[PDB]
């Protein structure tokens, strides 16, 4: 009760090369081997002999290189300790090598290994009806709960989705630090699930920029194929008013573009498409919910909550098993500050790190 520890051991660490370079973990972890191929960050499988499961762990290995980078580092940190949720990915561990500030370097990040991104679910498997009302309930979940504290993901596309052989689903990587991308082989899988609000900088647009990614994903899931496949930014918006229809006078003058206004005006206008038509084959509950969550007008559009309650995830739903966030604060935003001051809170951050409980 009233005992305190006077001190503190750190864990004995080991070395060995993997990816080419030096990984350096606490001896907890056994059998690191890569996974992914560079697609996610340096990210190896390993098994955790504390916990006695197989984990994931990421290698940050340029994380103070600039301000920038700096401080993407330290809200990464900061958001994934603060998530803790069935559906979000959030931390087992964190540690460093380094005994000190003046060692301080590489972070690693330890979570629960899923073994796979949604993207290579449905590249194997034609998933059945209730394979996508569990996946996108599980999504809906995640969200409900990182937006009830006031976070957005802002990308969230099958990649950025892990799922594991039991279907279960942890939202990953949100979207202003998430690895290395901009264009490498064709346009990769990064515009298509965006909302046109934040692809053509639009309003200061909401939380149901997700919903609108949610949307793009369930289509996927239900027809097997990308929705609005776009080669460009202009491609992709004219996919996409093809299906929900060119915007109306008012919805126009709800946003603050001269560019964007002006430039849907010349297109040649388009009523909304039938959605029973374009996605055949689905439960017809599927089809209403896309239609609230396909929506260009973000004040018209369903929430992560909201959609969680609709007839769709009826099997799945439970207002009582739904958690919602603690508040999450965000001051630090607001700091303009230099690396070697990044760095030390995130430092401080690393070695207060407090780890789940076993089970």
């Amino acid at each position: 009760s009233h005992m305190l520890e006077m001190s503190q051991e750190r864990p004995t660490f080991y070395r060995q090369e993997l990816n080419k370079t030096i990984w350096e973990v606490p001896e907890r972890y056994q059998n690191l081997s890569p996974v992914g191929s560079g697609a996610y960050g340096s990210v190896c499988a390993a098994f955790d002999t504390k916990t006695g499961l197989r984990v994931a762990v990421k290698k940050l290995s340029r994380p103070f290189q600039s301000i920038i980078h700096a401080k993407r580092t330290y809200r990464e940190l900061r958001l994934l300790k603060h998530m803790k949720h069935e559906n979000v990915i959030g931390l087992l561990d964190v540690f460093t090598p380094a005994r000190s500030l003046e060692e301080f370097n590489d972070v690693y990040l330890v979570t629960h290994l899923m073994g796979a991104d949604l993207n290579n679910i449905v590249k194997c498997q034609k998933l059945t009806d209730d394979h996508v009302q569990f996946l996108i309930y599980q999504i809906l979940r995640g969200l409900k709960y990182i937006h009830s504290a006031d976070i957005i993901h802002r990308d969230l596309k099958p990649s950025n989705l892990a799922v594991n052989e039991d279907c279960e689903l942890k939202i990953l990587d949100f979207g202003l630090a998430r690895h290395t991308d901009d264009e490498m082989t064709g346009y990769v899988a990064t515009r298509w699930y965006r909302a046109p609000e934040i692809m053509l900088n639009w309003m200061h647009y909401n939380q149901t920029v997700d919903i609108w990614s949610v949307g793009c994903i369930m289509a996927e899931l239900l027809t097997g194929r990308t929705l609005f496949p776009g080669t460009d930014h202009i491609d992709q918006l004219k996919l996409i008013l093809r299906l929900v229809g060119t915007p109306g006078a008012e919805l126009l003058k709800k946003i603050s573009s001269e560019s964007a206004r002006n430039y849907i005006q010349s297109l040649t206008q388009m009523p909304k498409m039938n959605f029973a038509n374009v996605f055949i084959g689905a439960n017809p509950l599927a089809v209403d919910l896309l239609e609230k969550m396909l929506v260009l007008d973000s004040d018209k559009r369903i929430t992560a909550a909201q959609a969680l309650a609709h007839a769709y995830f009826a099997q799945y739903h439970d207002p009582d098993d739904e958690p919602v966030a603690d508040p999450y604060d965000q001051s630090f935003e607001s700091r303009d500050l230099l690396i070697d001051e990044w760095k030390s809170l995130t430092y401080d951050e690393v070695i207060s790190f407090v780890p789940p409980p076993l089970d």
